[PDB]
């Protein structure tokens, strides 16, 4: 897997990849690991399925869930408190092979500049999370590859859509170097997933415009 | 890894992918894994990398060792055993995490019925021989799947074009369902290697017809 | 074992093999692995027989508890859920050695389209799921032969008839080989169970309609 | 460590860093990785230091003395074998923690092109070689952050010193992700080392010339 | 990782890095290590990052709970015990591998002698704690060359100024001499941080100062 | 660790040194070991930091509590058989690695002859205790030094100053032959800690008359 | 252990401390770790003593051989490629629990200007060498701290006095804060052992000397 965050002027883009694997097999083209968890937060977790796919739906419920109880939403902070508080309460089957790290994307409608209210959180197996105070982050078997090409693309990325086309670009390479990483499909017509959210809140990208940035990257690179 | 090995009328076809890794990382794109190891026989082999080479190199400077010291090349027997017997040779390293199984393919010039003096052998850790009387196999990683193809696209194969498209497809669907085989790359150019042999011996078919298969099915499939 | 599932124009078909083995030794040769679970809806397990047999018991009985409770049957996301929770709780005895995987096919009466409400689920040992929009998917140690034999078949089908074809054939390239999974067996009358499912509910296929297929099939690779 | 070696019109370049650690605490600060093991060739090695020494200079000797015996030095497959030979001999001692991995950079005075004489190899544990064919390649703890890196920056390599540029930086990138990988030391004055060779042979690139390189990259990342 | 604390006449200093590493990978460069844990208190934290910012936030949180409880804040023997206590309670998951030390500096409201109110307290796996009577204390994987370079500056400290410049210096020889701990970044702009504590409190040194520090210092090495 | 207790006419004495280590490492150069427990007893403990602490200060908790629920403090027995009962119950932890053993002396108010009254008590990790008949006692990594010297210099203990006297030779020897207790440190003016203990209490021994003896044991082994 | 050496414009001095012990028990007051292995080198060992002194004995007579053998001494690098096999070869005993490290200190009389002549060779268990041109190095239990001793003192060095000066109080740090390096000891009046090369050869340095330079340290630490 990888899934990818960075911060654009106004808001913040997470994209994901749709490859699942049991070993060196491949066991699904088509999985969504990039979750709007809610109007301001999306949530995009690498690893154990199972444990992703339960982080992303509790998660979820549990913020919608102090929303009602007390009327009005957790703070920004108090989100990332209650991702890592799961993350840690999972670390001994973590240790037992069901391991699952997430990385947190959001927009936070209380931050001070609204221009810089975009934000991206990493986590570690721990519990341990940690601001990204330098614009992007990625996680999976090809975070790193993401994370170098970014920070050679970051430069860019200058509103909304050049955000969006780094992100896919990211995810390319990440799938070039990494075969637990899918790339784009041309002949299934399957392409990475991307949650976008400013002011307005959290929107999923539409499926065509991922499709013409990749085949955009496709040909540049031919 | 794939090795796919089929018997056409009057010849044989190998064909291999491209790909290495260390884990989940690519470590090659445009490795050759099928070689000609002498003018009637081709092996290709997968498993640890630097003992395939080794595997590779070493039985074909057997086989001309032995043409050269007694004036005329081994029986078709006498390759096979020697190729076990190398293999045999290997298996406590090969326990050891330095594995590597070879898939020879052949045209005995010695059979009576030219139409069927293809030859292909599979072979185990042990040392194990197998002469496969049923017209195709398959090794590496990707076997299963290629196998399963072959069983399907084999009563296709009519002549050496219509082996080599079934052997590109099996290969095809072999990088499709295992991320350790690798598929087509049209964007760097790279595509499957395939040695021919009939009885005008074994040639290494140029990668020009193998794109304009890989092309043709992947055309096909969209 | 092997369990296939598929999808075709209005409906989805289930059908599994008949084979109980003791590692080497066969101990079953008319065993029904797939099991009518609700009005529409099949299970089919892999594993240790006795996780398996159990399995759909409980998980049928867990279908109806929630339906006479509370006077309406569960969403088909919630029968997933309850599927994956189930294997997820088994998780710590299949480390020892009583695994159990399912398959899940359904049809869902609260679908948009009525011709594409066929729905193909599967899991893992630790409750992980999906559901497959490839129309095909299948459990057990034959699993790999007959996806791969789906995979070229899948074109033909277009009905129900087409779709029972498929697969019966697809268990019998797994039967073919994996030796853990049963062919037909022409001596004594045995051949896999299936289950179809569309909008009037899930129904048994009778031996005989299996057994047409069965001869159909060997006849075609005979000659 | 980390060692990269890009191909340039007319050549190959090698750079190494200059940390040594045992463990967490620093023990060297001028280590030199590359060493010009003949007339035409530049090894860089990272793992164990005793270890990476032992080959560079038993290589070299190997190299020279065959040539002395033989009247004719080895043609670059033969040292590739070499290099290859030695390092599967110490695959048991790696299997123990005395791991030490090589990087081969070249020049072919026997290849057709001039202009494509270059030669970038790398190796595994086992003894495995491959010749890189997309221009670049590097080793070591930080291998892959400056692999990434080059993958963005190789398009600006047109002559030996943009192909020198954009090796340091490399350096640079992995230095900056990987803390067994030193950065330029500024304090101290000491900076990667690197080699050079084309038609002429392999020489030394002064050091000032890597400094001023060194100067450029961080300024231009203030 | 390196945390360094030492007493001035009138109070005490504290000053962290800010490296973050996963093995030998760089994973984090603005991390910050110390805390103002309460008006007149600062725990720095070594060791697993997790274990570390928790241990802060529950260790401010409560002596707050006490001083809001009680109406009046913990004795600093007081503090210290709820910290060395803490320490203890965390010691088998520290040998499973989440390993958390802390290091103390304060400013005692209730000792005799103002010009010596400052207190440094350091800490062990076990729980154990021993007030530092010697002038300063370091904890990480750097605090040994820490300790032994404010062995030699630490004649040189006679007020605020010069206990941070000397603590600035100490992290400076940590970062050089172990990959673990980050040294000054003049690329980026990051600097260790720093608490300073006196009679009128704790206060985050602000970030100009101890860039300019560290310039002079990297100027000073350089001729 | 070493602490050494004799016994003079009419009291008894208990000194420690002040050193604590990690390994080979010094991580503490004036550790103070000996705790005055109540009015009339001081103990001594060695092994691990964190729990010779916490058993010195929960002990006179438990001494105290005693006293004052009842009205009267507890007999020397019950004194030696709750520090017993302490130690035991730290069997587990001191089989992992958390071992502390105490040394008790004493001054029993309610023996016959005020001459004898003094009372010295070693003790074992499993709880054992045996009252010492012979007048002195040591425990730590240093004990056996401090035993074997004061068998051949006790008979020179006539009254409190030659008791302390023997006392800091006897740790003076440890020092010089265990490398885990410390000698006296001229250059930073400490030295070992004492508490003596007659009929009107347990009294802290002031560190310049520590002092003195210290150095007159030095220039009478200079020459 | 902790041996030094450090480069001094003219030549080179190494200096080693005094001190055996197995585990905390000082088993050795006298010891000799610094050989004079040619007549312009001298090595250091750290380690079990057994291995150390066999080590130096084998390393001269091996040097000395060759010279007489070939009519000329080996070049450094070759002395320098001797004792690195030599360590080499005892890696597996040295796994076994027998390790011992040595350290290089020499003056090549083919060096170009014999002001930096100096050369400081450090060694690890796997024969791995580095010829340290930073000034000093240390090997031994006590090496860390003697090394950021000498990271503050060496400016201080300006010819062989000064040398032997700074060597004397890194071992003095050294035994300050490692109990397994002994420090002086002006009871017995035994100091450290130190050898100074020149272009006039290799010298031992008189004990006279040694002890002046470590009261002079002493009256300096205490005042
Ligand atoms: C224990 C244990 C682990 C596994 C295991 O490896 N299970 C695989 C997943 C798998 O084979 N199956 C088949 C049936 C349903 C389940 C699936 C669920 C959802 C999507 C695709 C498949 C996995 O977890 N593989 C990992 C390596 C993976 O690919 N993870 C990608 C991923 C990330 C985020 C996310 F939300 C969902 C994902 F699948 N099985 O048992
Ligand atoms: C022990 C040990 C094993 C390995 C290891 O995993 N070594 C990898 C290979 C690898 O990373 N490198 C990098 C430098 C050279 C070597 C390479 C050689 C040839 C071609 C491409 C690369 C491997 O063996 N991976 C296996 C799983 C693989 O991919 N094998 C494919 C293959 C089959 C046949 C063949 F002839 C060549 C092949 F690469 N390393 O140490
Ligand atoms: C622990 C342990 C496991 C086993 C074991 O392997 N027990 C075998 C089964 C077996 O020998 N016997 C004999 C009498 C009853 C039992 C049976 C039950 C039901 C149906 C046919 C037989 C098994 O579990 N074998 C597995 C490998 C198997 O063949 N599983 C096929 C299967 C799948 C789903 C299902 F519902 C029923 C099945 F038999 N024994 O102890
Ligand atoms: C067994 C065993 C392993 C080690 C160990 O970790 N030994 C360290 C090296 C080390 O501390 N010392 C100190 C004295 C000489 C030796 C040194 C050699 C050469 C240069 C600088 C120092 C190492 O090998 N560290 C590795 C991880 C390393 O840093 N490798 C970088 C490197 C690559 C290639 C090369 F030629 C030289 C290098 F230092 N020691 O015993
Ligand atoms: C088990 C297990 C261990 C780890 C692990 O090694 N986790 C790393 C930390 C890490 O990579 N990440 C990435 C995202 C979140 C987390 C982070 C949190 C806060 C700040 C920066 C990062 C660690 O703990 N490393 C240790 C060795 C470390 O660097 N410790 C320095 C440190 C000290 C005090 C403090 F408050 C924070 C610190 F990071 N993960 O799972
Ligand atoms: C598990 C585990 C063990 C240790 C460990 O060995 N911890 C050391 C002590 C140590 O390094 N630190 C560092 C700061 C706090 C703590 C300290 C506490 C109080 C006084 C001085 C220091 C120890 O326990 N060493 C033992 C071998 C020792 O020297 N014990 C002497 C001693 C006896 C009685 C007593 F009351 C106090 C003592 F220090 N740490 O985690
Ligand atoms: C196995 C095994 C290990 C040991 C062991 O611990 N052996 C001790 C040495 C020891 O107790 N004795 C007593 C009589 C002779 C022998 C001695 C030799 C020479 C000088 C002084 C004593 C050691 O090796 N201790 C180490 C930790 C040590 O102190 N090493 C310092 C040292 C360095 C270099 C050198 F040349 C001599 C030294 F003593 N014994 O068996």
């Amino acid at each position: 897997t990888t899934i990818v965050a960075l911060k654009y002027p106004g808001g913040v883009v997470m994209a994901g990849d749709r490859r699942s694997t049991q070993g060196n097999m491949i066991s699904g083209r088509d999985v969504r690991k990039v979750y709007i968890t809610d109007d301001y937060t999306a949530t995009g977790i690498a690893g154990t399925a199972a444990v992703a796919v339960e982080f992303a739906r509790l998660y979820a419920v549990e913020l919608e869930h102090y929303e009602k109880l007390e009327g009005v939403p957790l703070t920004f902070a108090g989100k990332i408190n209650r991702l890592a508080i799961m993350v840690r309460g999972n670390l001994a089957a973590a240790m037992q092979g069901l391991l699952a790290l997430p990385l947190l994307a959001g927009y936070d409608i209380h931050a001070s500049d609204p221009q810089s209210a975009g934000r991206i959180v990493s986590f570690d197996a721990a519990g341990g999370w940690n601001i990204e105070e330098e614009g992007y982050q990625a996680v999976g078997s090809g975070s790193l590859f993401a994370k170098s090409s970014m920070k050679k693309l970051y430069s860019q990325v200058t509103d909304g859509d050049s955000g969006l086309r780094v992100a896919v670009e990211a995810l390319y390479d990440a799938a070039d170097d990494d075969s637990a990483t899918g790339g784009p499909d041309l002949v299934r017509g399957i392409f990475p997933t991307a949650v976008i959210i400013d002011a307005d809140g959290a929107v999923d990208v539409p499926e065509s415009r991922i499709a013409e940035l990749a085949r955009a990257i496709i040909e540049s690179r031919s």
